[PDB]
């Protein structure tokens, strides 16, 4: 019956819906208040230096104060994670599986994850016996066909390297 | 069994994991490629004026070209949805259940959702008998104890107004 959070296999709710302490999605104090696991919690979840490095769920910004949210107070000056307004440098893996572009910035989409992607959720990174025994980054699995990724297709049967099986 | 997407009751994957066309979470072409439903799809999902006004899942930015991603190319100049680097005004709902602050900016966290929150995922917006008949915004439900929210706790038993079931 569960939808989200520790009860629901770590799933997130769509459209910033809060995951309650009990593992269901909604808005209002029952969901977003005490025990809120993810989504638009109020107050925001604790993040960054103020929670042992933990990033914000649902790609929220981590404020200078170490709360999760959106707006200039969270993403602007002093932002310490999520889609901060500042460019995010890498080369230092990108947080939360963001791609590190060939030019050393974090992002998602083909400019980051496509040609020249260094690490993170690259579109098409080759590995294993199809790529000279090359390893995957980010502790991803090498799939049977010698592509990097995660999930059963890469970590399951035929997995060559990384956290197989 | 299913984790995400249409098969998984609309759930998102954590940490920008792609939801495959079959409703499981992963990375690599099988998850992020053709039929990717959410997460760090490659290419990015279509969005905004190239997708009938659909917003990006997982609070990705919608680029001026109508793709979902992160980085300056997506959130910077031309950004048409998600956590764009530009401040977002409201007064005129916010997208994606973001709170419209008392000052007329969209965001999440207490500065937006707390005291003076006009609409969206407000922390504690009063409604119903306890608020002299006041209506919720966003087509939220007014719960039994007179707060605005969504989910079973608000739309279910005791729901006073909005789309009660
Ligand atoms: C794909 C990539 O890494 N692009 C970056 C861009 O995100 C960043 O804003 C800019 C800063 O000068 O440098 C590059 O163009
Ligand atoms: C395309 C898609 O649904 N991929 C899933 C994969 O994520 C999952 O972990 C595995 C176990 O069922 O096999 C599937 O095909
Ligand atoms: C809580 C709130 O609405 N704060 C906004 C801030 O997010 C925005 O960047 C600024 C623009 O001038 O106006 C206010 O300070």
């Amino acid at each position: 019956a569960y939808e989200c959070g520790k009860q629901g296999g770590g799933a997130l709710c769509p459209n910033n819906k809060c995951c309650s302490r009990y593992g269901y999605c909604g808005f209002g104090p029952a969901y977003c208040g005490t025990g809120c696991q993810s989504g638009g919690c109020c107050p925001g979840k604790r993040c960054g230096d103020q929670a042992n490095g933990e990033t914000c769920p649902n790609n929220l910004c981590c404020s200078e104060d170490g709360y999760c949210g959106f707006g200039s107070e969270y993403c602007g000056a002093g932002c310490q994670g999520g889609p901060c307004r500042a460019d995010k440098l890498c080369g230092q893996l990108c947080p939360d599986n963001l791609c590190c572009s060939q030019w050393g910035f974090c992002g998602l989409g083909v400019e980051f994850c496509g040609d020249g992607c260094q690490s993170g959720a690259c579109c098409s990174m080759r590995c294993g016996r199809q790529a000279d025994g090359a390893k995957c980054t980010n502790n991803y699995c090498c799939g049977a066909s010698g592509y990097c990724g995660l999930g059963g297709d890469y970590c399951g049967a035929g997995c060559q390297s990384g956290p197989c099986t």
